[PDB]
């Protein structure tokens, strides 16, 4: 009667049901059909049904025992087939589902597990559209799960079914309300309820309570829990969690359990001053990111969440946007464990400067955005990362106007959890700004026209006119192909097939320093980490491609902007690295070299010769000017202070050819 | 009148001629328009012509100068207009070509250059088939070159204009006659032609001759050279070159100049005892390498290619196979630099298991094999890495049989370089075998069907029968993902959509052991060192890749197989790598762990706690069996010997769980 959690990934046979032989093909989860076409810039890739099955030999042995099956996530609508007889359906293509199939098969044979994921566009189920890509089919893990016929519920919206209610956080002392729904499929009868909180092997708390539970009831329970003088999460200074383990007893046996992380916190948003967490001020340093790759779509393995944590840590990352919808359970156990602070966000995403809606007022949509939000609430409760929760991104009210609408979900999230604040981002002026307990806005100041200045003119202007406002920065960037380079700086046209690393790396220079003159500003996230599919774009070194990214879409190459942030983010690494390598051709008389370090001055060298120190500015960066190269190879050298440096080096060539002048 | 060479490769307006409006949008080079489509495995990507048009200004003092348009390689024919009027059109998609555009410009102003690149179907162009894509457009640099009125002739199959002969070389002497082509279009006269060898700034040579030039002339002229005791091109243990310098003066002014390395070096292969360089035994280690990439197709840029020969010799390479065309120059330069024994090859490709033919028997198309081949030996001449010029891979007799006319390029390759041999890559039997030089064969015993002992048999067979022939094995591998994993060694089905990656590193190993007994194998070559393009393939993990790759198609990720090369081929660089780290569940109740190393022995840990010490084998593997896991998380961790060991380190999570049995 120990809990069993299967993983069915592999061996599924696959058919799109436009393909009417009934042929199959093996695929292996995760997997989404989507990962060439759409990749490949295809605008009309392939959105419909994909159908996968597999046999289950149903063990004679686990007659007696509950079986559910729990879906992480399956883009956008699935339907659920059991010896081909429908179970049930999921619309929406982000939170995990479950199905009881305790009584739907037949034991000790083989039985079929049918899933019909349909990706194909829909009005009634949000995101509606987006700048990214609906890569369709079952892209997370499959799992059978197997427990007592007495067990904490799997079945509140898939959730683990504990919900640690933080009611009062401080140093002194902690009080949480375990809540625990309970689900019995045997006789009528009693058992004992223990919540047991633990720091590796020293138990903090201990808890427990006698329930009685009918033939099919389902019921929460609740236990307070106290907790004095308690180790608090408290970011990327001590990322501290404590363990819980719930578990219910009949008679000297343990019948079933599951464990939950409690990582304790309080925090607030001060209009003028920032984000307070535990009481002190912490600039919330944020990117943002998408949960797809290069070749592989959304389909992500475990590495490949554990690589993109890696990488913004060590640029220094201590917060997070996980846009534009929920994401999966173990990033969220990432950010739990590495300390970073995170804002996740149903998928209620408007169309940007593209055509069409990202809402649509008809009660369907907005009945199914409502379970989207409670299965995003419910299913990552625990997670102490989690200290936002997004309701929208970039609506807008002409046509169908989502304000009202958007009061409910805000109202509906207070409701579901009064301990922590809703935000939105917004790209629009007037009603939808005032919703949400903090606001942020999406600002390209400097790449989709204007100049960076103009971001500090709205900022401050904003925050004149509107005082009670807690205004962040939920979007800023600029594109880049690492294969497009030039001497000299100029901005390109946005939505052309050119962009300069350069103009990115000037971009998130200037974007930051205005940012960080600006302490009313609680938290900014830069769009975004990585390059990601957009099918539709047309613009950068390919289509396809926002290529927006600090990093490249395989994860591979760190863009220049990545090292301005690491030295200004990440000061206790020690680091030089010398900008602009990649442009290895240069044609100024005059060349500009550019280093970010966490050292307080950097020393030049050029075909083995000294130019001499220059000292690191507030921004972490030295810049040499007027440095001669010679006609043809040049090698630039440049190396902290001391007696064991750090060094950074390039071979560029200088040519005096050019075009008219 | 210093001689000039300006890139071209920026801001070039595109369309397809299939897009009959006349639109464009901005391109830069290297370019491939098949970087989407042939990628995303659409098995009819678009093949037919692109036009890229660029105006260039022709500045007012370059009249009196030799002007020169010199393409790297368009795949696979281009017709270039100047001011709208064809000058030209070159037809292969693989090698140089250059047209003179001296007397077709207006000087002073704007000119435009249009290029239209076909890489539509032909039967008279090879390669007519093959496995990898046909990627169409200008993928590789476009210069303008500016010269002399009396220059050293780029003309000459668009080479340097120099060969630098090596007729006899050994260590006590070398003799190299210097053929250098002159082309004169000022009024008759004469000048001085000198050849300058160097080592850093000692003078080794110094010859000249004057030389009398008719207007108009085009001729050859020949300069003996002698180095007494000379430092030899040795491989990797040195791969020494001279510089020289071909110069041409008058009056006391140098006019024009060029330089080419000279390596010199001498070897053989012996039946029996393989392949000897400078005299000395030279075990070839190989592998194959496409010049190819993830997202970029074939638009390689210079880092692309450094980073590749960067992860090859990482691994202890020694020896390549530039399958299945000649590359670019910049590769070619790389493997002299590091010292690697290169078989470069025209692109005469057979089916292999595939449709249609590798050879066609019409005039147009063997008339222009020669050329492609005329071209590979005249524009890469110089790199003393070439050590073998590969004639065909997998033709066949069957229909219009390529027999007559292999020997006539054997013959014609002899003529142009009696200092190289000839070598074929087959897959037939009978009389295609017995034409070159070295003869290899492209080998899969143990995955596509059968053993690897299986290889084992037909070399030992094919050298007892076959006493005089110099066996090669030009191609062996097997397909792998990263992301198919197993607990267990279970052969799969090749063409199948299941390439668990520990059937690739046993294959490997095994195929190795073979190898590596049997002295009489001249070379062998790892099919491929990069999993590459190929979008009529439907295995592995997706369509449109050959996953036989030691590395990733993104260059990111080392399968297990470069490890074990690594370790047996790379002895100095100390390293300890665990094996199979991907495979993250385990199911086996006794574990096995394997671990490649180039220390003498290594220790195994099991959650902190020792499991003892085991031996290297010969093969510079260590390998711990009935290890026992705890249900859930382990830490599994391997060290080298001493206080200062290297380690590797995972954990893997074992479950009890299935499935029937
Ligand atoms: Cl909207
Ligand atoms: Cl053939």
């Amino acid at each position: 009667s120990l809990r069993q959690d299967i993983l069915l990934n592999n061996n599924w046979n696959f058919r799109f049901s436009h393909q009417v032989q009934g042929d199959t093909r093996r695929v292996d989860l995760p997997h989404t059909w989507n990962a060439q076409d759409a990749l490949a810039g295809k605008i009309d890739y392939k959105r419909g049904i994909g159908n996968y099955e597999k046999a289950l030999y149903i063990r004679p042995e686990w007659k007696g025992k509950r079986l559910f099956l729990r879906f992480d996530g399956v883009n956008s609508i699935a339907d659920v087939f059991i010896n081909r007889k429908h179970i049930g359906e999921h619309r929406g293509g982000y939170g995990a589902f479950i199905f009881e199939i305790t009584d739907l098969v037949k034991y000790g044979e083989k039985n079929s597990v049918l899933v019909r994921a349909n990706n194909g566009e829909q009005l009634d189920i949000m995101p509606l559209v987006g700048d990214f890509n609906f890569y369709g089919g079952i892209y997370r893990d499959v799992h059978l799960l197997i427990t007592d016929e007495t067990c904490i519920s799997p079945l509140d919206y898939a959730s683990p079914g504990v919900y640690l209610v933080q009611e009062v956080v401080s140093p002194q002392e902690a009080k949480v309300c375990a809540k625990v729904n309970l689900s019995n499929r045997a006789a009528d009868g009693t058992a004992e309820l223990q919540v047991l909180v633990t720091d590796g092997t020293k138990v903090i708390c201990k808890e427990s309570r006698n329930v009685s539970l009918k033939q099919g009831a389902d019921i929460l329970e609740q236990l307070p829990l106290l907790i004095q003088k308690p180790r608090l999460w408290n970011g990327c200074e001590d990322p501290f969690m404590y363990q819980v383990s719930i578990s219910l007893h009949k008679d000297g046996k343990q019948i079933d359990s599951v464990t939950q992380p409690l990582g304790l916190r309080y925090y607030h948003t001060d209009p003028d001053k920032g984000f307070f967490l535990n009481g002190k001020h912490l600039p919330l340093h944020g990117v943002c990111r998408h949960q797809d790759r290069a070749e592989v779509g959304n389909a992500l393995r475990p590495q490949h969440h554990e690589e993109d944590v890696a990488l913004m840590r060590e640029m220094g990352v201590n917060a997070i946007r996980l846009a534009h919808y929920p994401q999966a359970t173990y990033m969220y156990d990432l950010m739990d464990k590495h300390g970073i602070v995170t804002w996740a966000e149903i998928p209620f995403v408007g169309p940007g400067g593209y055509a069409d809606k990202g809402f649509v007022d008809q009660a369907s949509f907005r009945e199914n955005g409502k379970q989207q939000l409670i299965e995003l609430i419910r299913q990552h409760y625990n997670h102490p990362s989690i200290c936002f929760w997004g309701l929208f991104n970039e609506l807008k009210e002409v046509g169908d106007n989502p304000v009202e609408y958007v009061k409910e979900l805000n109202a509906l999230a207070k409701q579901e959890d009064p301990t922590r604040p809703t935000t939105s981002a917004s790209n629009q002026d007037g009603n939808l700004n005032f919703i949400t307990e903090n606001i942020a806005w999406n600002r390209y100041d400097g790449w989709y026209g204007s100049t960076p200045k103009t971001l500090a003119t709205f900022l401050d202007r904003t925050h004149k006119k509107h005082p009670e406002l807690r205004i962040g920065i939920s979007e800023y960037g600029a594109g880049a192909s690492i294969y497009h380079q030039q001497d000299s700086l100029k901005q390109p046209s946005a939505s052309g097939w050119w962009h300069p690393e350069n103009w990115q790396t000037y971009y998130h220079m200037e974007n930051w320093k205005i940012i960080a003159e600006r302490p009313f500003v609680w938290g900014t996230f830069v769009w975004n980490m990585f390059d990601f599919g957009a099918a539709h774009r047309t613009e950068g070194d390919r289509p396809g491609i926002n290529d927006k990214g600090l990093v490249t879409f395989d994860r591979k190459v760190r863009k220049d902007a990545f090292y301005f942030y690491k030295a200004n983010w990440n000061k206790q690494e020690p680091m030089i690295y010398l900008a602009e390598k990649r442009c290895r051709l240069r044609y100024q008389p005059e060349q500009t070299f550019m280093a970010f370090t966490t050292a307080p001055e950097a020393e030049l060298f050029v075909n083995g010769v000294s130019c001499g120190k220059q000292k690191a500015d507030t921004y972490s960066t030295v810049v040499w000017k007027n440095v001669k190269l010679t006609s043809g190879e040049n090698i630039i050298r440049v190396t902290t202070p001391g007696k064991k440096p750090l060094t950074d080096e390039v071979t560029v060539e200088y040519k005096e050819d050019r075009h008219h002048h």
